[PDB]
């Protein structure tokens, strides 16, 4: 199976290593980023398969991220963050390859729940059972 990857683009490097070792955990190779180059280097250093990118303010649209991660794998997904669906960008974010669009309103259960439910290695922290 797919070893379970994953990409934070986030500046503010806290909800990063939040979202970092959240999934992580679950086994997700999170590679925490900071900025699209970083981004870039990390999908070029792991090749994760989902790639939260923060379009908040970190450094670029996730969405130019996502495609030039998506020119170095359009096997990779991507998980923007917004100030919860400014549209547009919003739009044309998922469109192009993010599965979602998290915003300030996050469970941080939802976000794992997500990644596992979108590519799931072995997720949660005992066995796969009923309550998360």
């Amino acid at each position: 199976m797919m070893n379970e990857k994953i990409l934070i683009v986030d500046d503010q490097y806290g909800i990063r290593i939040l979202l970092n070792e959240v999934f992580n955990k679950e086994g997700y190779q999170t590679f925490q980023a900071a900025n699209g180059l970083q981004a870039l280097d990390i999908v070029t250093k792991e090749r994760p398969d989902l790639v939260l990118l923060d379009m908040k303010i970190p450094g670029m649209d996730g969405i130019e991220i996502l495609k030039r991660m998506k020119v170095i794998d359009e096997n990779i997904r991507v998980i923007i963050m917004t100030a919860y669906g400014e549209l547009d960008m919003i739009q044309e974010s998922k469109e192009l390859g993010a599965l979602t669009a998290f915003a300030k309103p996050f469970d941080i259960d939802e976000i794992r729940d997500a990644v596992k439910k979108y590519l799931p290695l072995k997720s949660n922290l005992e066995h796969h059972h009923h309550h998360h």
